[PDB]
């Protein structure tokens, strides 16, 4: 249970926070920027429903909506569009642990391998350990530029690296 | 300074330290077998030198020794190749921060902005534990399995998801 439990949420919230929660009046107005001739593409999908993921990772979610609801088509209008968007944002409980087993059922046979299971464990632990990566590493630039170019060139150069390391 | 050297210290050692200093005697041997029609490509710098790190880290380490010599073309000969494992190879202070200069200056412009250097930051402090979560998330699926699969059937369902969270 307990390790287990967590990780299974982990693996949830982390899906749930790479869909977001955009509403409808944010979704609707990417749609009309990025339609042709009133259809959304399938490669499009992420930046109209406001994803946070990779390319791959907002397509295979498309491709779950789809394949679910039998559409073919690589091509939503917007009335399909929303119905994509009213499942992704039913923040039910029952709802998001089907939606999560779809995504990580890469083959649409209703089972979870531990190959599936992993994939989706690595991916999170590893994006997550990417975001916060950048955040800190956002914070020791400010300083370093902070510290060598206090008159804000915008750069630095050897010189002051050398200054920073030889001392 | 301190955190702010450490920082600094710390890139310098992850670059160093994916290069490696393998001798001659492998590095052309590698060549020999890497080589066709007699130049090395770009995608096998990394091989042939035999750095650790990612196939990026050695594609962008070949850019800068390149860049640094107008060296244009994506492929090397052996001369050229002798000549970027040499300045590589040069574990002298001066000559490695020069390197790793360059390596984080992408375009060559003498300068280091804030963008340049979030990156080797950031890169330094992942690239590491990539294989350390890849570790740990065996450790997790193998137990999620043992766990929701018991009599190892080889798969979970839904409603073993629904039991585990309900
Ligand atoms: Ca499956
Ligand atoms: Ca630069």
């Amino acid at each position: 249970t307990k390790s287990s439990a967590a990780v299974a949420l982990k693996g949830l919230q982390f899906v749930t926070a790479k869909v977001g929660n955009d509403g409808w009046a944010a979704v609707e107005k990417r749609f009309n920027q990025l339609q042709v001739d009133g259809v959304l593409l399938r490669s499009r999908f992420g930046k109209c429903i406001g994803m946070d993921g990779s390319d791959e990772f907002a397509v295979q979610m498309f491709d779950s909506l789809a394949r679910k609801r039998g559409i073919v088509k690589q091509v939503l209008t917007k009335d399909e569009l929303k119905d994509f968007y009213e499942q992704l944002t039913d923040q039910g409980f029952d709802n998001r642990l089907r939606t999560f087993f779809d995504m990580v059922d890469k083959n649409a046979d209703g089972r979870l391998t531990a190959e599936e299971v992993k994939e989706i464990i690595a991916l999170s632990a590893s994006a997550n350990k990417l975001s916060k990566i950048k955040e800190r590493a956002d914070e020791y630039t400010a300083l370093i530029m902070e510290e060598l170019d206090p008159t804000n060139l915008g750069y630095i150069e050897m010189e002051d690296l050398e200054a920073l390391l030889l001392q």
